């Protein structure tokens, strides 16, 4: 299964499934500084799923590893900002992260396999 480009549509479909999850709603759009005015004191690099989708559609990811790094930043930002590991929004982040990791595993493996096949000779 050695298509070097297949990861892009596979990531588009996974982002579609994440946008259907009720657990994504806090992470769809960049955090609101008016409601969370200390947010940028704690978080150096904001990230959200609309930015990830736009970066993918613009043709500004070279690999699914780069996309996976930006999605993992959404989750590390939620863990760094939570005032409590028992909070609603952080709790939603941990369920969404498990879902994402379960689905992205084979996208990464297939891409890396396809690049090794390309370099086989
Ligand atoms: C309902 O969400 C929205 C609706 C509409 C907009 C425009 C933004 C948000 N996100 C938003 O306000 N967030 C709060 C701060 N975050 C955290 O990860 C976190 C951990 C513990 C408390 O917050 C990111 C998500």
């Amino acid at each position: 299964s050695y298509d070097i480009q297949a990861w892009k549509k596979q990531c588009e479909e996974l982002l579609n499934l994440i946008f259907q999850c009720e657990d994504s709603e806090p992470f769809r759009q960049p955090v609101d500084l008016l409601e969370y005015p200390d947010y940028r004191d704690i978080i150096d690099t904001p990230m959200d799923f609309a930015t990830v989708r736009e970066t993918l559609e613009a043709g500004n990811y070279e690999s699914p590893m780069e996309l996976c790094k930006d999605v993992r930043l959404i989750f590390s930002n939620s863990k760094a900002y939570t005032p409590s590991k028992r909070s609603r929004i952080y709790s939603m982040s941990l369920r969404l992260s498990a879902f994402f990791e379960e689905h992205i595993s084979s996208v990464l493996s297939d891409y890396k396999s396809a690049l090794r096949f390309h370099k086989r000779n």
